[PDB]
């Protein structure tokens, strides 16, 4: 008989996958909210902020209404080698934002020394890639790399119909702080990534004022021999691509049809994205430089690591955040930890999702979900910052692991609002005048130099209805 080839491998299960790290497609955990998990790991922190940089010049004229087109095709370009690094290394990317990929190596702590050999010599490869790169002259096309490794712990939550995950804990601050100090081309590693590494491997630098280590080089030891060593780290990689299956980036390229597994990781991916993964809309339509408000929600605790204390504040606001999102069709694209605090990127007027009072809808909602977390347990501030403007949107990564994303001055603008004016809800210029609200509803506030964003313009404070 015949042995005709190929296995079919692009069921909506595996396309699904490819939104989704490992530590989710093949974790098997409780569907019980909050969900909590410990390992230890590595992790490592990709600054992307020079390519999602591009949004603003891609949305000149110059590029004819094909800018987010070509901003999508030119970010998966240049991103694409980098998760292909970090998948070659035995990385697993955790999640994109539009400033930067976090991928995580998790092993038992015995094995932590040998695997952060394996990551640095994955960030120096990573700024390999980028050593003779631009576009325009323009200055970087670059990268930096912060590295943590220890403790970290996982959360998930969410509803019956949506899942999110957060990784938290000091490795995860650590890495935050590691990528903030790298200059382009740097790779630092955390305080506690130094103690544990294999000194024997490296050069090192002093950073002024940090305990934190810059990688000056990589210089192994006379007898060392990388692609030996690097296979006897795989012993430690559960899910390396092996035997009949060493030519594919990820396991979850394999993934078969499982209902029940299907059901599990699609609470993860948005709708629109489901639908596009299901053939039932064109697959460029998600691409797109879309007027929205961006409304950024940032919650402290006074405990930034004891997932124990967090995790069941995290799911209490989530489950009003998504009834209060629900009601005029808000997402969230995304959450992550950012210096102790829980962010939530929430987005008004996503594709097929146009509601005509964006803005008033949106300072309603936020301070819906003000007043709602600052009344939840353990929940110490709550910040919110509301902009709006074109932002680009578009599935960006690699074929094999690649996710929905929103990138623009807009977002980071909120974001930096939200740091800078904690406490408060704050919105831009085009949200205030936007809204034709009573101006008694607004306090116009202090200029603040923020990071990042060259004059964000007049900034309010939403004060709400009433002087009470
Ligand atoms: F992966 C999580 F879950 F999203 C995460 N947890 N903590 C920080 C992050 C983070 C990831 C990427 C960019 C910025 C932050």
């Amino acid at each position: 008989m015949n042995t005709p080839k190929e296995e079919f491998q692009d069921w909506p299960i595996v396309r699904i996958a490819a939104h989704l790290p490992d530590l989710i497609v093949y974790g098997h955990f409780s569907p019980e909210r909050p969900f909590m998990d410990y390992f230890d790991g590595v992790l490592m922190f990709v600054d992307i902020s020079g390519f999602t940089a591009m949004t603003e010049k891609f949305s000149s004229a110059m590029y004819m209404d094909r800018g987010a087109e070509q901003l999508v095709e030119i970010l998966n370009y240049h991103i694409s080698a980098i998760v292909e690094k970090v998948l070659i290394f035995g990385g697993d990317i955790l999640k994109f934002a539009g400033d930067a990929l976090l991928a995580l190596w998790r092993v038992e702590r015995k094995q932590l020394k040998n695997i952060i050999t394996v990551v640095i010599k994955c960030s120096l490869e990573i700024h390999g890639l980028f050593e003779t790169q631009e576009w325009e002259e323009g200055l970087d096309i670059r990268v930096k790399i912060g590295l943590a490794a220890g403790h970290i712990s996982m959360l998930v939550f969410g509803d019956e119909t949506h899942s999110h995950f957060l990784v938290i804990g000091q490795a995860v601050d650590d890495v935050r702080l590691a990528q903030n100090m790298a200059q382009m081309n740097d790779v630092i590693l955390s305080p506690n990534c130094w103690q544990l590494c294999d000194r024997s491997m490296i050069e090192i630098e002093s950073v002024p004022d940090q305990r934190a280590v810059k990688v000056n080089f990589l210089k192994p030891p006379p007898n060392f021999n990388f692609d030996e060593f690097f296979t006897k780290c795989t012993t430690f990689m559960h899910y390396y691509p092996s035997g009949e299956h060493k030519n594919l980036l990820r396991l979850a390229c394999t993934l078969k049809p499982d209902p029940e597994l299907e059901m599990s990781l699609q609470k993860y991916v948005m709708e629109s994205i489901l639908k596009q993964i299901d053939n039932k809309q064109l697959q460029g339509y998600l691409s797109e430089l879309r007027p929205v408000t961006i409304v950024f929600v940032n919650l402290m605790f006074e405990d930034q690591d004891k997932a124990e204390e967090i995790g069941p504040a995290i799911q209490d606001a989530y489950m009003h955040i998504t009834s209060v999102l629900k009601i005029f069709q808000g997402q969230i694209n995304k959450v992550f930890m950012f210096d102790k605090g829980c962010s939530f990127l929430c987005v008004f007027g996503f594709p097929g999702e146009k509601v005509p009072d964006e803005l008033t809808h949106a300072l309603e909602c936020a301070m819906d979900i003000f007043d709602f977390c600052s009344q939840v347990h353990k929940i110490q501030t709550v910040s919110i910052g509301v902009a709006s403007g074109i932002v680009f949107c578009g599935i960006v990564g690699h074929t094999v692991r690649h996710e929905y994303t929103v990138i623009g001055q807009k977002v980071n603008l909120a974001a930096r609002m939200m740091m800078y004016y904690p406490g408060i809800v704050t919105c831009d210029s085009v949200t205030y005048n936007g809204s034709n609200l009573p101006a008694y509803f607004f306090k116009e506030l202090p200029k603040k130099v923020m990071k990042g964003v060259a004059d964000s313009g007049p900034l309010y404070q939403y004060w709400g209805r009433t002087e009470k």
